Order: structure tokens, then C-alpha cells, then sequence
């Protein structure tokens, strides 16, 4: 715990892989496509029905576009000097929770009001950047590695269960009349509102099943590989666009909105001086408490994402990634938008999604390896040492740690089986042959955010968004947000 010197280590570690992060995001081309896809619907649905969810308690002071704007931005500076590129940045419910307390404050005081909302709340921001400062330059974060495993399972069977409850809350609300729409309307009568609620049921829960469905598509025995790939990378954004198309088939029979659809920045320091001193020293309390809550969240979403089983290469850097988000905050304050901050299940979910492109990567690669040493000598021993080559050349040269190499030749292989090809079928041989490994680059954070951006330019393609999908996707994060952690596994046996 001395000053300043997590901070120091975590930059000495990281400044000497970064331009190996750019140049191997550069190395794969159009393929890193398909996990920067995935997570920019994962972080732009979320954050879109959060914006939401401020726009409604917050009297349209706060809507989906500096939702958007605050994950964009502070996505893009942490891809670019973050020092933990899988993490993924964005607006979380626990602040949506505090900023609805907080505007709700704010609203019965007669010093500060609806007009000073913005000030207030950046005057917050700036406390919880100081005391973000402060946890960090101490390095306060070290008592994040005493924490367990199940200190951070417990925290996403936690968020798991809070995607569920708004899932299953906004199915509901899709069965009543919402509090700020007219209530004299064709499309909201009774019979209508029972009619909407069970089209959302149906279509929230074909988004859902076919997701779930499509994410196991490379393991089926039909269709050519090239299709089952395609699917299992991009069927839940296919399935979104699908939903959404389906629910535009009875619109010829049904008032206007069945079913409910979905529909920059600027500068408060100006009004952040009229804000009165009682209440700029009182925002120490909230920022307190959000001082806590982003420790805590931040700590455990890197470390969610940093689990021991991907074998990463590259070091962690806790305390630089909380000073990082001390600024970020403190800039979200300035200009007005909600503070950004690593959520789960997005920052494993991104994790996850470069260690399979990886995989795909090594398993294409050893494959045409195989299949060209097959014609040539195919001793089975030297093709071994061709695809161990192969695998070694693909990898990036750094100076942590090694790769880990492709594990045994199994006993019952070579007792199963020049070599025969009759016998020796490599799609069966090769993935028992693939470590676990991860993609590590900062291109994919980087588009991501970008797209989640250009999501504010096009909000007239999002107004085509049925709300249904929007809790069908929730529920399907909240099943990803135990995708089979040890945790959950031992409550399934029990």
C-alpha cells in the first residue's frame, strides 16, 4: 500500500504490448468482425433500455443518447490508454439506481430543482473522482486479489438475477399502461393492451429460444461449415434483425403502436458554479457511496474477464484502470452524461468471444497445415511437428509469458491409428489438440465503441425496435451471466 506504485507497475507492464496490441488486432482482418458485432449489441441493447429507463424518471433530462454517448466515448479512451482492453465500459443499472435517487433529491429541493439537476450531479462526479483518485494512487485495489472465486460468482449470480428481474418486469409493463402516454387511444384499450402484451410474450421469447438455439450452431451435422460459422457468430444479431422484421407482419390488421417500439453532448460547467454551497460539499455522500459501488464493480468486472482458465499473456492493471476511471468520471461530470464503468456479464462475454475467434483462428490454420502434409509425407509424428510449427508461427512474439503449445498426441490416438486417412480424420483429432487462448488486442473495444457512437446518428433505424426484444435480449444476457460458472454449477448439483 504506498503511494503511487500499483499505478507505476501497471504502465511499466502494459506500455511494452502496445503497439502488439494494435498490430495483432490489425493481424486479423474482416474476422474481428464477428466478436465486435456480439459485444456492440451486448453493450448498445443494455445501455439503449437503461437510456430509456432515465428518460422516463428523469422528465427527459437524460436519455438513450447520452447513455450512448457516455458508453461511446469512454469506451473509445479506454481502448485507446485504458490499460485493460477486454474490459468493456458502460452505464450499469446500479447507476441508473443512484442517479434516479439522486434526480429524485434533487427535485424536491427548491435550491437546487430540475434545472440544476446536471450540476449537481457533476459536482458529484467530480467527489467520486477525487476519492477514485485517492483509492487508486494508495492502492487500495491489492484487496482485490484476496477475494475468491465465488466473491466474484456471487456478484454474477447478482447482476444475473437483476437482468432476469428487469426482463421479466418490462413483460409486464407490456401488459399495462404506461404513466406518461395518452391514455384516450385506440391502441391502448383493454383488449389491446392484452393483445400487445401477449405479442410481446411471443415475440420476447422467440428472440430468446432461436438465440439460445443459434449459439450452438457449429456443433450440428447439417449444412456446410461455412454456414454453421456464420450462424453460431451471427445469430443473435440475425435473430434481432429477424424478430424485428416478423414483428412488422400483422401491421396491416393493428393500430399504430402494436407492438411498442423503442423511440451528442454539451457542457454544464457553466450552471455548475449557480449551484449553492451546501449542497456541493452534501455531494460527498452520494459520491461516497458510488466511490464504493465503482471500486467494487470496476475491480470485478476485470477480474471476471481475467480469468485463470483463458491464459492470458499480458498483466492486469487494477490501480491504472481505477485512476483511468476517476478521470473518465470527472469527464462524464463536465459534460453531462452518466459515468461509464466495467459491467459484466459484457467484459467476459468479450473475453469469450476473442478466445473463440482465436480458436477458430488456430483450428483453420492446423487444419491446412494437416491437409497439405497429409499429401506430402504424412508420418504422423512429422505432421504433428508440422502443425506444432504452424501454431508457433501464427502466435505474437512478447516477453511475459509463452504460449502454451498444443498439448499431447492422447495415448488412445496413435493406439487408434505413413497415415492413414481412413483412420485419421483430422476435424475429430484437432480440437483435442487446442488450448484454451484469447485474442488479446485493443481493435475490437475500439469499433465497438465506435458503433455504440454512431448508434446516436442512427436513431431512426433503432425507432423500428419492438420493447419485446429488447427484454428477450435481457434475458438472454441474464442466462450468459451464468454461463456455467462454478457457482451455479454446485446450486445445479444441490
Amino acid at each position: 500500500f504506498v503511494p503511487f506504485e500499483g499505478i507505476k507497475n501497471d504502465l511499466k507492464g502494459r506500455l511494452m504490448c502496445y503497439k502488439q496490441d494494435w498490430t495483432g488486432g490489425f493481424k486479423a482482418g474482416f474476422r474481428i468482425l464477428a466478436p465486435t458485432t456480439y459485444i456492440f449489441f451486448a453493450s448498445a441493447i443494455p445501455v439503449i433500455s437503461f437510456g430509456e429507463q432515465l428518460e422516463r424518471s428523469t422528465d427527459g433530462v437524460l436519455t438513450a443518447v447520452q447513455t450512448l454517448a457516455s458508453t461511446a466515448i469512454c469506451g473509445m479512451i479506454h481502448s485507446i490508454i485504458g490499460g485493460q482492453p477486454l474490459l468493456i465500459l458502460g452505464v450499469a443499472e446500479p447507476t441508473v439506481i443512484m442517479y434516479t435517487f439522486m434526480f429524485n433529491f434533487a427535485k424536491a429541493r427548491p435550491e437546487l430543482g430540475r434545472d440544476l439537476f446536471l450540476a449537481w450531479s457533476g459536482w458529484v462526479c467530480v467527489w467520486t473522482a477525487l476519492m477514485l483518485f485517492v483509492l487508486a494512487i494508495c492502492g487500495a485495489c491489492s484487496i482485490i486479489n484476496r477475494f475468491t472465486r465465488v466473491a466474484g460468482e456471487l456478484f454474477g449470480l447478482l447482476i444475473a438475477m437483476l437482468f432476469m428481474q428487469q426482463a421479466i418486469k418490462g413483460l409486464v409493463d407490456e401488459f399495462r399502461i404506461p404513466e406518461r402516454e395518452n391514455q384516450k387511444l385506440k391502441e391502448f384499450l383493454p383488449s389491446w393492451r392484452f393483445a400487445n402484451g401477449m405479442f410481446a410474450l411471443v415475440l420476447s421469447f422467440g428472440l430468446l429460444l432461436t438465440g439460445l438455439r443459434s449459439r450452438k450452431a457449429r456443433s450440428w451435422r447439417y449444412g456446410t461449415g461455412w454456414l454453421r460459422s456464420l450462424i453460431a457468430d451471427y445469430g443473435v444479431p440475425l435473430m434481432v434483425l429477424v424478430w424485428t422484421g416478423v414483428s412488422y407482419i400483422p401491421a396491416g390488421d393493428v393500430p399504430k403502436g402494436i407492438p411498442r417500439r423503442l423511440f451528442g453532448n454539451w457542457t454544464v460547467v457553466k450552471e455548475m458554479l449557480d449551484v449553492p454551497i451546501v449542497y456541493i460539499i452534501g455531494a460527498f455522500i452520494p459520491a461516497s457511496m458510488i466511490a464504493v459501488l465503482y471500486y467494487f464493480d470496476h475491480s470485478v468486472a476485470s477480474q471476471l474477464a481475467q480469468q485463470k482458465e483463458f491464459n492470458l499473456r499480458k498483466p492486469s492493471s487494477y490501480h491504472y484502470d481505477l485512476l483511468l476511471l476517476g478521470f473518465l468520471t470527472l469527464m462524464c461530470g463536465l459534460l453531462g452524461v452518466p459515468p461509464s464503468n466495467g459491467v459484466i456479464p459484457q467484459s467476459p462475454m468479450h473475453t469469450k468471444s476473442l478466445a473463440t475467434l482465436k480458436y477458430q483462428l488456430l483450428r483453420n490454420r492446423l487444419v491446412a497445415t494437416a491437409r497439405r502434409s497429409i499429401k506430402t509425407n504424412a508420418s504422423l509424428g512429422q505432421l504433428y511437428d508440422n502443425m506444432q510449427e504452424a501454431y508457433h508461427h501464427m502466435q505474437t512474439p512478447l516477453v511475459y509469458q509463452q504460449p502454451q503449445g498444443l498439448k499431447e498426441l492422447k495415448e488412445s490416438t496413435i493406439q487408434a491409428t505413413p497415415v492413414d486417412e481412413t483412420l485419421f480424420d483430422i476435424e475429430k483429432e484437432i480440437d483435442d489438440l487446442l488450448p484454451v487462448e484469447v485474442k488479446e488486442q485493443r481493435v475490437s473495444n475500439l469499433l465497438q465503441s465506435t458503433m455504440v457512437g454512431g448508434c446516436v446518428a442512427a436513431m431512426p433505424i433503432l425507432k423500428m425496435i419492438p420493447t419485446s426484444v429488447l427484454w428477450g435480449y435481457f434475458a438472454f444476457m441474464a442466462i450468459e451471466s451464468l454461463p456455467g460458472n462454478q457457482f451455479w454449477e454446485r446450486i445445479l448439483l444441490l
